């Protein structure tokens, strides 16, 4: 025990910490715990923030068509 915080109220993820959330997107767009918790080693941010940020990005992957996508498997 030396950091007794890492819990940002109402913080903006800054874009350096929303590009590691990028690259965990790239490599699978559903993220793993265990990535998920090395994002918040890397980062310095929480588990829910995470969790927030890849919803908003799931829908940011369909923006202009909002509710289909091209090449959708079936």
């Amino acid at each position: 025990s030396h950091m007794p915080d890492s819990f940002g109220i109402r913080a903006k993820k800054t874009k350096e910490q929303l590009a590691e959330l990028k690259v965990s997107y790239l490599k699978n767009q559903f993220p793993h715990d265990s990535e998920i918790i090395r994002l918040m080693k890397i980062t310095g941010l929480t588990k829910g923030e995470i969790k927030k940020w890849f919803s908003d990005t799931r829908y940011n992957q369909r923006n202009s068509k909002s509710n289909q996508c091209l090449h959708l498997n079936n």
